[PDB]
């Protein structure tokens, strides 16, 4: 089925994300909350790109169920920003990599195409992915660097309660997709290039 196909076929990329310099050393205690805060600034462009994909796909019709606003990390994002950075400052300052500048131009180009199938693997791997080791990349956070909590909102979902019935129930709406095998393979590609950009941009992070 859809969600077990997705995750064997980026399985290898997902070891290969675990293990980049950037997330490495951020994630062992080797960086600090500057280089977090980096990171976060290039994931809310990025994120922010991708919300607009989402709001395009989702209100063609297709999908609808799995892309469930609640999950919308930009604006929660720019309010750990705020704190992180200590004021608005940022919005003007922080530029896209050239990692990011790729990864936008093609959720905008999903976005323009209203790509479903594309959009949903970007989803997945965004979405799940933060639904699933999050909690393990805020806890370091706190620990390594004495981050706050309230700074690390982009880790909670909040309007979710049970977690692992809406991570199991997620899964179930991906295998209840309605796919061809030409849009199934599509999803299935464009999971395999989210993951290629989402390693450039921490190479970048790490150059
Ligand atoms: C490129 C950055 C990353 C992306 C895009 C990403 C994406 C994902 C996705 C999509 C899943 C769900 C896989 C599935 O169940 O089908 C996942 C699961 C997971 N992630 Fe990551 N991840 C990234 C980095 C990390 C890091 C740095 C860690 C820390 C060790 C981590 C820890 C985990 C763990 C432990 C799971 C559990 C496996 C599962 O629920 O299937 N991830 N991630």
């Amino acid at each position: 089925g859809l969600a077990v196909e997705l995750k064997q076929s980026t399985a290898q990329a997902h070891e290969k994300a675990e293990h980049s310099t950037f997330m490495s050393d951020l994630l062992k205690g080797r960086l600090g909350v500057a280089e977090f805060t980096r990171l976060q600034e290039q994931a809310w462009l990025f994120y922010t790109a991708l919300e607009q994909a989402v709001d395009a796909v989702r209100a063609s019709g297709f999908a609808e169920s799995l892309l469930d606003p609640a999950l919308n990390r930009a604006e929660v994002l720019a309010r750990d920003l705020d704190k992180l950075n200590g004021s608005s400052e940022w919005r003007s300052r922080i530029t896209a990599s050239p990692a990011v500048i790729d990864y936008v131009n093609r959720l905008e180009e999903i976005r323009d195409n209203v790509d479903g199938p594309a959009l949903v693997a970007h989803h997945y791997v965004r979405y799940l992915g933060a639904l699933s080791g999050g909690q393990v990349i805020a806890r370091m956070m706190q620990r390594h660097y004495g981050v706050d909590p309230e700074a690390l909102g982009f880790y909670h979902f909040e309007g979710i309660a049970k977690l692992k019935v809406y991570k199991d129930e997620y899964r179930e709406k991906l295998n209840n997709l309605e796919l061809s095998d030409e849009q199934r393979e599509h999803l299935l590609k464009e999971a395999t290039d989210a993951f290629v950009f989402n390693h450039q941009v921490f190479a970048d992070l790490g150059k």
